[PDB]
């Protein structure tokens, strides 16, 4: 897999 | 799987 | 699969 | 806000 | 802001 | 904030 | 801010 | 995998 | 702020 | 596995 960009803020 | 831009803001 | 620009803001 | 249990799978 | 369980599974 | 839980997977 | 459980996996 | 860019903002 | 248990494995 | 560019702040 690959995985570019997640972004999770509180 | 490819995952590109997944944004999770609370 | 493929995910691009999935988007979750609380 | 409040997030919980935000699932994204490819 | 809360975030619980956020998972991205490629 | 608070994060408890973020898991990205590739 | 508190972090707790962040787990990136390649 | 690969990973690129996985941000964890509290 | 507080971080407990980040963990990044390729 | 690659990664690059993971970033937690709290």
């Amino acid at each position: 897999g690959v995985v570019h960009g997640v972004t999770t803020v509180a």
